[PDB]
């Protein structure tokens, strides 16, 4: 449900694939404690969601990723329409994370 992406290559070939789906990315780390609270809600989302993309992205893992899409914060939530950011909040906010998916896609 939610694909874990672990190089930039990744990342850019995700982006190319998705055509004109809506893609969330959550971008995350193993000493954030809200980003680990809201990843099954992550999941939750992908399960009911089925039109729309969600990818994974620990900055440790992509410190290159990371740098180059200007994440600041932990949990950081982007969101991209034909590999174009269209949109981007950090916090670990359900409410804000479903309100913002159901404005773009």
């Amino acid at each position: 449900m939610v694909k874990q992406i672990e190089s930039k290559t990744a990342f850019q070939e995700a982006l190319d694939a998705a055509g004109d789906k809506l893609v969330v990315v959550d971008f995350s780390a193993t000493w954030c404690g809200p980003c680990k609270m809201i990843k099954p809600f992550f999941h939750s989302l992908s399960e009911k969601y089925s039109n729309v993309i969600f990818l994974e992205v620990d900055v440790d893992d992509c410190q290159d990723v990371a740098s180059e899409c200007e994440v600041k914060c932990m949990p950081t939530f982007q969101f991209f329409k034909k590999g174009q950011k269209v949109g981007e909040f950090s916090g670990a906010n359900k409410e804000k994370l479903e309100a913002t998916i159901n404005e773009l896609v």
